[PDB]
């Protein structure tokens, strides 16, 4: 049957979150991780977040019946990983397809790695290795206009990305947090342009300026506007519009640049709070209207790691502002 008409849970016969969306094949496919009551203890590391899989969702309109395709990818099937399948992504090149997806290594360090498919549905064979040079969590592979491919990563707290100031993991008794001084510029996401094979990073990776409308930085202290995890990358009218979500303030929110790299702006809110924790998106355009995928933990009765992904429309101005959504309103 027919779903996403009224900021309706998507699928409701298992639990997803975090979901990427992208048009190929001119349908809409859809990378949520796939919540399961794994009963781990709960903490601000994450570990009661303990996925195991990833399902891909299809839709060929919205509203409209949404196809889960199955296992597209087991962390059993995956050499290099230990435990945590969080928050992936896809991009199309040359008729393959490339899930990218965050995991803990057998050290318990957050690394990225790829899988490859012919098919958009997967199933996909992951490489033995994840990529090199890569840490944290959260990708976004961004095919830009002039055909070059970005990902956009990071998190912090649970995500690591707190522990990667030198390009070496500072440990696990490191920071749990952030750089822990809150009048500094806060932590910003990664980004790195992608090898033509889609495997690799094509360069050391670099960090993403995020500043205030009078060009300061938004400082450690400032957690209603700071980078927390899930940056998202689109454009409109030719801008790069950098979104995020702030965590333990629970918005989405967006900045604007004029190039891939930033810096970028912050502009406002995409999204208010949800129910649950955690608030993850993406923005994508579909048969010229744009939506916000998002999650919350309404079907599991408000379970912060039993989530269920809904989409509304997004509005732009044509001057690039964003209307903000709130949830729970209409
Ligand atoms: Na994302
Ligand atoms: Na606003």
């Amino acid at each position: 049957v027919p779903r996403g008409s009224h900021m309706e849970p998507l699928v409701t016969h298992i639990y997803t979150a975090d979901p990427s969306a992208h048009v190929f094949d001119g349908k809409v496919y859809i990378y949520p991780s796939h919540d399961i009551d794994a009963g781990t203890p709960e903490n601000d590391m994450g570990d009661h977040f303990d996925m195991r899989d990833y399902h891909v969702l299809s839709m060929n309109s919205i509203p409209g019946e949404v196809t889960d395709h199955g296992v597209a990818l087991d962390i059993k099937d995956i050499p290099w990983a230990g435990r945590q399948l969080w928050a992936p992504d896809a991009a199309s090149k040359d008729g393959k397809y490339y899930l990218y997806f965050p995991a803990k290594d057998k050290e318990d360090i957050f690394r990225i790695g790829v899988a490859v498919s012919d098919s958009p549905a997967g199933p996909f064979k992951p490489e033995s290795e994840p990529i090199k040079g890569s840490y944290s969590i959260d990708p976004a592979v961004f095919k830009d206009d002039d055909g070059k491919y970005y990902m956009y990563f990071g998190g912090i707290w649970g995500g690591q990305l707190q522990r990667w100031t030198t390009g070496e993991y500072a440990g696990h008794d490191a920071s749990k947090t952030d750089l822990e001084q809150d009048d500094a510029p806060a932590i910003g996401p990664r980004i790195a342009l992608m090898s033509d094979d889609m495997l690799s990073f094509a360069e050391p990776v670099k960090e993403i300026s995020i500043v205030d409308e009078q060009g300061n930085p938004i400082l450690g202290g400032d957690h209603d506007r700071r980078f927390f995890e899930a940056a998202w990358m689109h454009k409109y009218n030719g801008t790069y519009y950098l979104s995020y979500s702030t965590g333990d303030t629970h918005y989405i929110v967006y900045a604007t640049g004029d190039n891939p790299y930033g810096p970028f702006t912050y502009r406002g809110v995409i999204l208010n709070p949800v129910i649950g924790w955690t608030n993850h998106h993406s923005i994508v355009e579909f048969n010229g209207k744009w939506y916000l995928f998002y999650h919350d933990s309404s079907l599991s009765g408000g379970k912060t790691h039993l989530r269920c992904i809904k989409v509304t429309e997004l509005t732009h101005n044509a001057d690039g502002t964003i209307e903000t959504i709130s949830p729970y309103i209409e």
